[PDB]
């Protein structure tokens, strides 16, 4: 009963959080086994962040430029490499409360928690998607880099997302961690804007059977649709095409539901075509699009 | 703006299962006692119509299974308390955080850290709504569930989870065992009153919004605080109490808009509506974030 954005427990991450210094930039890292993962503009100076050359400026650093500190303790950093924007700092201690885990590169659509941090202190929890235009709408304020999206799968920790800028239109950019940014952005300090921010449709149409298995039905219509007629008024409205992939993942819910996809896709369309009339779904006024089908069954399946 | 809860780790280290017969709900370990909802000892036919009692009286120690995972902990004393059991364990948990038992105030917001079989599942941000209820995200195994606020290092928890109403929202204790609300644990479809929108938030979110630069509605009028109240009520809002109107101080003092010059300006928003204009992005007044959650999500 109940449908809400939701979080994975955030306690295996806590773990793991440090803060790292250099000169005076300090912002967050991860502390994996006996390293430590962090945006490597810590490196930088404000002056150095306009245009930095990165492997020009980390050869002039020193193991003991930097500065790791773990609650009270100091970790003594005795190496450190770069790979794209990530830096990685060896440090002679493994942390004790590491936990079974990898790194994953998320797709577009898809969710993940962020454990927002502040010099090295984890602050709040919150679930985000991966933005078809590679951006995310996340809270993160100053100090906040180096922050990191997960997801948790029995025990293992997925990481997907390290945190590292935000844009004009306050939105968010950042890597996986190997370093590679989602989207066209750069770690260096201007002001960047991403492409254009189309809506992720099969999450709509989850969301819009959430809706219908927690009781509401108002959208519905006795309408079908073809997927592709469907698919030309979706892009006249800047969403995303819904492939026959995505009309297999929505299976279960339709199954649950006893909505055949199509129908709900026509029940989108009359949606977007109409709006929604001062109505909300779920108490919202707008059509969301940050829960998966799998957010969707986690929470709804069997009610 | 975005509904973010407290890091959940602290909480985690604490949960358990706790079973009796085939009965099982999750726990909270915190020094040497686990509290659970007193319903884990009624068979399904049992919570049709309860004499706790009773039940009790039937149980002893030994009947009780707690489990930290897969490990049990041996109960070694047991007692009632309102609507929850609190069970003594031979084991004080080396996880407990610094902890208060707190109960909240129809509007306050907090974490909940939803459970099932004594492992966290999920954690996400609740407000109690003025009828007592919170919009939650429950399935069958979830009772024992907690919720909490993390101030410094100290988590205050203020709910812990035993109902589904038929309108799907849900009802639960403070730690004390007491419910929030009309509400009792029986196996019965219950109704909450009719709700109102909670009035303190909606003028945290207006200080937010001019925070933001977003301050078209602020007008020329003030108002007295019984005045107000009495606009309020007429539209489904939520009478201000002298401490909603002193929470308000920190915002009221970063923005220069004084408490009851930013009550009048909701009161001509509710007269007159928004001209189809927007606040925040929003066609909507949001009534879930409070004055503190403002603050924490603009520094
Ligand atoms: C990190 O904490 C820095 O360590 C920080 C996080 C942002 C602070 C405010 N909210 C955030 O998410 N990130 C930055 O400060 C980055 C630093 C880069 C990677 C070197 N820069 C930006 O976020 C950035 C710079 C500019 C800009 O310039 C000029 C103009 C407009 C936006 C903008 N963002
Ligand atoms: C706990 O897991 C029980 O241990 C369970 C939580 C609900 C299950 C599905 N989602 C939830 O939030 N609580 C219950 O099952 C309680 C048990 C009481 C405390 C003895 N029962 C209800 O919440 C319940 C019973 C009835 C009902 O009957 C008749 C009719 C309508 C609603 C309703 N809710």
């Amino acid at each position: 009963s109940g449908f809400r954005k939701m979080a994975f427990p955030s306690g295996k991450v806590e773990g793991c959080m440090v803060q790292v210094t250099c000169g005076t930039t300090t912002l967050n890292g991860l502390w994996l086994d006996d390293v430590v993962y962090c945006p490597r503009h810590v490196i930088c100076t404000s002056e150095d962040m306009l245009n930095p050359n990165y492997e020009d400026l980390l050869i002039r650093k020193s193991n003991h430029n930097f500065l790791v500190q773990a609650g009270n303790v100091q970790l003594r950093v005795i190496g450190h490499s770069m790979q794209n924007c990530v830096l990685k700092l060896k440090v002679d201690t493994a942390n004790p409360k590491t936990p079974k885990y990898k790194f994953v590169r998320i797709q577009p659509g898809q969710t993940f928690s962020v454990l927002a941090c502040y010099n090295g202190s984890p602050s709040g929890v919150y679930q985000c998607a991966m933005r078809p235009n590679f951006t995310i709408k996340g809270s993160f304020l100053n100090g906040s880099c180096g922050s990191v999206g997960f997801n948790i799968d029995y025990d293992c920790v997925s990481f997907c997302y390290m945190h590292h800028m935000v844009l004009p239109t306050g939105v968010h950019a950042g890597t996986d961690l190997e370093g590679n940014f989602y989207g066209p952005f750069v770690d260096r300090q201007t002001a960047q804007a991403a492409g254009t921010d189309t809506t992720i449709t099969v999450n709509v149409l989850a969301w819009l059977y959430a809706a219908v298995i927690n009781g509401d039905r108002w959208f519905l219509n006795r309408f079908t649709t073809t997927l592709n007629d469907f698919n030309l008024v979706a892009m006249k409205y800047n969403y995303e095409p819904l492939t026959q992939d995505h009309v297999d993942i929505l299976g279960p819910l339709s199954a649950q539901t006893g909505i055949a996809v199509l129908d709900m896709c026509a029940s989108l369309k009359e949606l977007l075509q109409n709006g929604m009339n001062g109505r909300t779904i779920l108490g919202s006024a707008l059509l969301e699009d940050e829960f998966t089908p799998f957010d969707v069954v986690r929470q709804c399946s069997g009610v």
